[PDB]
């Protein structure tokens, strides 16, 4: 999996299948944060899906 | 919080988010942490999960 990044494209580590876009603050990257506070959260499992 | 529903509703006390999950189309209260998905959208406004 590859994901857009802002905290560029980055390749996630093996096993991290999702990408995410979090708004509270703007973050983009690998994974899908489960514990992190957000206002809008978007996770998707396609390459570069998290704009 | 009030959220659109598909599986239209006021969430229980303390559930602050709404969600729209695609793998399957589900809408409702909360933000599922363990449930499989292809696209997941969670948001913390009334009726934000279309
Ligand atoms: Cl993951
Ligand atoms: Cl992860
Ligand atoms: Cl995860
Ligand atoms: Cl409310
Ligand atoms: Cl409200
Ligand atoms: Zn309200």
């Amino acid at each position: 999996r590859i994901c857009l990044k802002q905290e560029t494209t980055t390749t996630c580590p093996e096993g991290e299948d999702a990408c995410y876009n979090l708004f509270w603050k703007i973050e983009m990257g690998c994974g899908c944060p489960k514990t992190e506070p957000y206002t809008n959260l978007y996770c998707c499992k396609i390459d570069s899906c998290n704009k």
